[PDB]
């Protein structure tokens, strides 16, 4: 499909992404800054080291209301990125209620925690019209 987190790498700084729709989904403005407990967020940091090999680090965050199934899919994509960057990157997955200074240090503005997505805005794309039978 369109894996941006795994294919991420076009700017030395920080990129935030979120899993949604059985694929990778970015977090538009206004939305960024709020972590969800019913989903997984994948973040990849990129900097320019002396040699200029562009350092690549990534943190895998999961929600407490996401059994190993949802957390498994998120960790799965994170594990692949590692094999691709099993050179010396910084891979570290964080959980809700157990974050670390790295996270609290990456965002000190005060990350908001949203819970319960009261919204039935979601439809399944059907295969063209039912003309076929």
């Amino acid at each position: 499909e369109h894996p941006e987190f795994l294919k991420a790498g076009k700017e030395p700084g920080l990129q935030i992404w979120r899993v949604e729709k059985f694929d990778l989904v970015p977090v538009p403005t206004n939305l960024y800054g709020d972590f969800f407990t019913g989903d997984a967020y994948v973040i990849l940091k990129t900097v320019q080291l002396r040699n200029g090999n562009l350092q690549y680090d990534l943190h895998y965050w999961l929600g407490n209301e996401c059994s190993q199934d949802e957390s498994g899919a998120a960790a799965i994509f994170t594990v692949q990125l590692d094999d691709y960057l099993n050179g010396r990157a910084v891979q570290h997955r964080e959980v809700q209620g157990f974050e670390s200074a790295t996270f609290l240090g990456y965002f000190k503005s005060g990350l908001k925690y949203k819970k319960g997505g009261v919204a039935s805005g979601f439809k399944h794309v059907v295969p063209n019209e039912v003309v076929v039978q």
